[PDB]
């Protein structure tokens, strides 16, 4: 993608998980950053689920340099342009339309979108995407449902996200066309509340160890 | 919606069950329409699947003004602005297309559209709409995928429809995201052979009582 | 379709079984389709997925007259126009989009898209599409799914493709909605390389037999 000095590939093989991160508190943004960054995940998708999530992704991006932050649940071109002036690196959509896939490829960060279907999927082709996430991974039927949708293009990569543990992680990472998969137990919402970092530290690096062969 | 007097959210907030309408005799609609609003169901989606249908939903509103007669498996412009010359008030398709969207939007009233995956769901929110169907929903893996679909989208409602029953509507019903839900019980066949339309008004009343809590 | 001398539902009529083809030997594509003709399978499916695919179906188109050889895995309105210069009777899409669709219906050749929602369906629908692939059959839900998905269609038919064996394509072909199905089985990788071509007779002899009833 020539406007994007970032490649979506690079984002993806940066780990084997990015954190699908829901900050309800501001001012525990950054220390969680850090915390997973001292764990050994550096690649970090700020929801915009809550409202304070422009802002703490704005807040890791001057704060923790250490961290390739970016953004997630962004809908539309409107909030792919927020999430842009705000610093994030990269951004993750649940899934695509033509709008975002063409403010995406005219911006300058990438975006990697979710696809359910083939047809999604040729839709995103259509602009030129090679990198998706496959939302939601275990609804949309799993291991084996990717296995099927990408048995005729051999090219496309995934990051499957959804209903996805460390009980089944290993079954998606272990096939060749996923990269990295997208999990919410790094950062629980209790650890949060209290200043409890060194867990989420240690969440995380069991994780990236588990993720081996 | 702008070109909307009665919003889609109105419609799915009147009560907890839609019945989705096959009406193969002219004859027994009006009766039909009348045993469920005395059964406290009001609104009405008759369904384009039979050659009787628009002149039913006619017939229903002239016949029966005080329901809330619409029309189902409305799957295009041209359905869409017959159901409306017929006298619709809302229009439910089972799935969703731009060139529907926007004649829908452009019109007068409110269309529920239905969706399987998040895509569709954000192709519907680029035209502003926030209420759809989950159609078809067991096969769309029920409520775990219409939980896992809705949960980066905390603005949207939904009426699941396909496959729910009194056995299961009340797992649908409990969800955040879903106001009603659509249902084919309420007007069993014998029933209307029998002309017995108070067993009509009986399964509408149990349907609403079953529904609380 | 005006511009189709074939229909596509000649084409899902002629037989019960549509071979799902990955040539990656140009020498080997005649006598495979010879075989597979031998054993009364005539509706040949060249998948693009392998470097000589759109040369196999020039040399198939040419040499065996008997055969009605289509491609496989067209995403977009090139890779069309290509296989029909070289010959392809009939083009088939593992998902659909615009673009595929009006390159198609302006073409010469039937597309039979693959869809998997409802709104697949109806954007297909919208241009006037009647046949389509199922596809993936088995991640998108199997038989359940699609007797819910064509539930609301009583004049749409089609061919699921994807997990179909021996051991399932019963329970497929006895949809009334299904016209035929799509399977890899009967050009076992392992066989094309070798040239087994007896082997492949027989496989397809078993096919169309067991599909009886």
């Amino acid at each position: 993608m020539k406007n994007w000095k970032t490649s979506a590939e690079s984002i993806l093989t940066t780990g084997p998980v990015v954190p699908v991160i829901v900050v309800k508190k501001l001012e525990h943004a950054v220390p969680m950053a850090k915390a997973l960054v001292a764990g050994g995940v550096r690649v970090l998708e700020v929801t915009l689920r809550t409202e304070c999530a422009v802002d703490a992704i704005r807040a890791i991006a001057k704060e923790v340099p250490e961290a390739i932050v970016g953004a997630g649940t962004v809908l539309n071109p409107q909030q792919l342009a927020e999430v842009t002036e705000a610093g994030a690196q990269f951004a993750i959509s649940p899934g695509l339309t033509e709008p975002l896939l063409k403010a995406a490829t005219e911006g300058t960060i990438p975006l990697i979108p979710g696809i359910s279907t083939v047809s999604e999927l040729m839709l995103g082709m259509d602009y030129g995407l090679k990198e998706f996430k496959f939302f939601p991974a275990e609804a949309n039927g799993g291991v084996k449902a990717l296995q099927a949708i990408a048995g005729p293009f051999s090219q496309v990569r995934f990051c499957p996200t959804g209903g996805i543990s460390p009980a089944n992680y290993r079954d998606y990472l272990a096939l060749k066309s996923v990269l990295c998969i997208g999990g919410s137990w790094l950062v629980p919402a209790d650890a949060l509340e209290a200043g409890d970092y060194d867990r989420i530290t240690k969440l995380a690096r069991e994780a990236v160890e588990g993720a081996k062969l």
